[PDB]
DNA sequence: CCCCCCCCTATCGAATCCGTCTAAAGTTA
């Protein structure tokens, strides 16, 4: 049964999420009823309250949301997925790319494994098809590499023999 | 009353025309 199983939770504000990241997700993750935790933006919030000359309060706020969201991981062993937005690049391992990840290194301090989903739509889409590549960006494990992938009507499928 | 620290962000904005070639078909005392 797919659908009964997956909760749907809503937030406006960055005191919003953290206090859902304090005082619902640990309730969720006790009973055991889910074992995985995705956030669809973590960016969203941030970008809207602290400007360019606020940027204490922002790195206290995103160490926190770091700090708790590893711990509770860790407790429950349960995966924990961020989406996250980037920024325009006008030293930390981007200098043939336009794009990089938005929060910036305090919030690049607490992650594990970093990947990268890049479309290609300025060039190679007069062949008829978008472009689809995944980026292994870093990984204590893991070599950098990517591969090519679809989405269609069932849901996203990787093209075999095409991985760097 | 005493002695030491913190932190990045965000795309924009179109211009500029050139250079000619190849001739064909007689008619009516």
């Amino acid at each position: 049964r797919f659908g009964s199983q997956i909760f749907i939770e809503h937030v406006a504000d960055v005191d919003t999420l953290l206090e859902c990241v304090n005082k619902k997700v640990p309730v969720l993750l006790s009973r055991g009823m889910a074992r995985l935790v995705v956030i669809d933006s973590v960016a969203a919030p941030f970008r809207c309250e602290f400007d360019s000359q606020a940027s204490a309060p922002r790195a206290r706020h995103l160490q926190s949301l770091g700090a708790t969201l590893r711990e509770l991981s860790s407790a429950f062993q349960s995966p924990v997925l961020c989406i996250n937005q980037v920024t325009e690049a006008m030293p930390l391992g981007f200098w043939d790319e336009r794009v990089s990840p938005a929060l910036g290194i305090t919030w690049a301090n607490q992650l594990l494994v970093r990947l990268l989903a890049d479309r290609l739509r300025e060039e190679e889409a007069a062949l008829g098809c978008p472009a689809r590549t995944l980026r292994v960006l870093s990984a204590p494990h893991l070599p950098p590499s990517s591969c090519s992938y679809t989405i269609s009507a069932e849901g996203v499928r990787g093209t075999p023999g095409t991985q760097s």
